[PDB]
């Protein structure tokens, strides 16, 4: 159950994933979605869960810049959702993710390093044991 995942940030409130599932007999699968942050938002049992998750992947990119966080931790929240919903319908323990640049600026092996660790921490709180690769 091979699963790769393209994000592409439209928008501070809007991401488009594209994902191709090959199965071990052949079969493919090609798909399209676009999460808001209001989708991300609501996801969460209340509103102070999100505001603290928020805040524990801000905290992550603390030596970042105030625009870099608020960027970094919204995206870290819509690509957990994805993997989350991919996870429940295929339950694939390995997913390969490649991320567009976001405002001209590509995405270093730091800041990449850090984004697996946040998405792999979120998956594995809501007991879902994904490992996350960043092409």
């Amino acid at each position: 159950m091979s699963v790769e995942v393209k994000v592409t940030q439209i928008d501070d409130e809007t991401w488009k994933f594209k994902t191709t599932i090959t199965k071990e007999n052949g079969e493919k699968e090609e798909k399209e979605s676009t999460i808001t942050k209001e989708e991300v938002k609501e996801s969460y049992e209340s509103e102070e869960e999100y505001e603290s998750t928020k805040e524990r992947i801000r905290k992550k990119f603390e030596d970042l810049s105030e625009k870099e966080k608020y960027t970094l931790s919204n995206l870290v929240l819509a690509i957990t959702k994805k993997l989350k919903e991919l996870y429940e319908e295929y339950g694939a323990k390995e997913v390969k993710v490649t991320i567009e640049p976001i405002n001209g600026k590509p995405l270093d092996k730091e800041t990449k390093e850090r984004i697996k660790e946040s998405i792999e921490e979120l998956l594995k709180e809501k007991g879902y044991d994904v490992k996350v690769e960043l092409e």
